[PDB]
RNA sequence: CAGGUUGUACUUCUUAGAGGGACUAUUGUGCAAUAAGCCAAUGGAAGUUUAAGGCAAUAACAGGUCUGUGAUGCCCCUAGACGU
């Protein structure tokens, strides 16, 4: 037969409120798994986890360092090239630089006016991008000097939900026809692509509902977009008079993240997470909603806690999902079964 | 363990200014017509509209004060005056 059966691995308990952000370490050495996991909750704290080995006691890992910080919620986490630095966006109107090995923040960027909904880290870790309710994207020095702010002509209606930078092809070839950039998605349901120097490259009205998230394929070839639109739209950085592929995932979409290799898209919905495949033309290759850990509280039953974040580990084997109840679940993928 | 210093060092304690924060939130019975809402549990600094107060409608009590008033009507006293 050869089919995808999603075997569970473990759970990470420690977060008070929603788990709004998750990031796993990068491959410090070609194809080596990273033992570093970072999460961000509404509880106002950032989390550095001590990953476990072959665990199944019930958990998969344990809390190593908790970051006392922001005065409010944590909207997103951007991780530095090497697993030792990280930024966090908050509604408190600030951002933070955590030296991941010392629960300290050596730099707080204060300048934002409204809450912040996303932190973008630049390949050449010297450019820090932040999007928030202000409808502005700010550019920061690895110091804290807010440098530039997305003008009016350029910013978009409603607030910004997420901003990312297209990755970077290593070999100094003549790369793709496109040049690295950074796209932003706003609640006005518009996806915009920016020419490094904050100049409009592409602004297409994406959905009708607000867009809660977007993701760029490591290729820096396509972008996945979704929101209350309840539909996931994927775009080709070239012909963009229409989405390179469109799927319908049950309920609203909160997080979309391609596999660091494999070539599937994991979508975070209120149900659970639906994984699709661009290889085929199917419509729901895999699907898990399994959410009920706190739910076993004799009498207290929060049916389906919606997931708030998705993140695979370096290789593309493990998969993490932060949920309502503030609990991260671990899912591995085994095929060739039956 | 007390004492003296010193540092363009720090704020947990103290001060006070900005801003957070609860809204009845999440879960299940009663209500249930849909309801407004009521209950219990959990989380919570905080759930009796959080606690304690301020403000206080229309009428009216012929309530009380002319001894608080240079607010006054009328009536009283006026130089052996109730003036001083
Ligand atoms: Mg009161
Ligand atoms: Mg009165
Ligand atoms: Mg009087
Ligand atoms: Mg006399």
């Amino acid at each position: 037969s050869l089919d995808i059966q999603v075997v569970k691995r473990g759970i990470l308990e420690g977060h008070s409120d929603w788990v709004t952000s998750i990031v796993a370490g990068f491959s410090q050495k070609e194809n080596e798994d990273s033992p570093v996991l970072i999460s961000g909750s509404r509880d106002k704290t950032v989390m550095i986890w001590k990953l476990y080995e072959e665990e199944q006691n019930g958990y998969f890992g344990i809390p190593h360092k908790a970051l006392t910080g922001h005065n409010h919620f944590v909207s997103d986490l951007a991780l530095s090239q090497e697993n030792c630095f990280a930024i966090s966006s908050s509604w408190d109107k600030t951002l933070r630089l955590w030296d991941l090995r010392t629960g300290t923040t050596y730099k707080r960027f204060v300048g934002h006016q409204s809450e912040v909904y996303s932190v973008a880290f630049s390949p050449d870790n010297r450019q820090i991008l932040s999007a928030g309710a202000e409808r502005e994207i700010k550019l920061w020095n690895i110091l804290g000097e807010c440098k530039f702010s997305s003008a009016e002509k350029e910013n978009h209606s409603d607030w910004v939900s997420c901003v990312r930078y297209s990755p970077i092809m290593k070999s100094a070839n003549k790369v793709q026809p496109f040049a690295p950039y950074f796209a932003s998605v706003g609640w006005d349901g518009r996806l915009k692509v920016w020419n490094t120097n904050f100049q409009i490259r592409y602004t297409f009205k994406a959905h009708e509902s607000n867009v809660n998230h977007l993701s760029i394929s490591p290729n820096g070839k396509y972008i996945a977009t979704g929101g209350k639109d309840k539909k996931l739209l994927i775009w080709d950085i070239l012909n963009l008079t229409y989405p390179q592929r469109e799927f319908d995932a049950g309920s609203t979409i909160n997080q979309i993240a391609f596999n660091p290799k494999l070539q599937w898209v994991a979508v975070g919905t209120d149900q659970g997470v639906k994984i699709f495949n661009l290889m085929t033309q199917s419509k729901a290759p895999v699907c898990t909603i399994e959410a009920e850990p706190i739910t076993k509280a004799e009498g207290q039953k929060g049916k389906n806690p919606q997931c708030t974040s998705l993140a695979w580990n370096a290789l593309g084997k493990k998969l993490f999902a932060g949920f309502t109840d503030g609990v991260i679940r671990t899912f591995s993928f085994e095929t060739s079964a039956n």
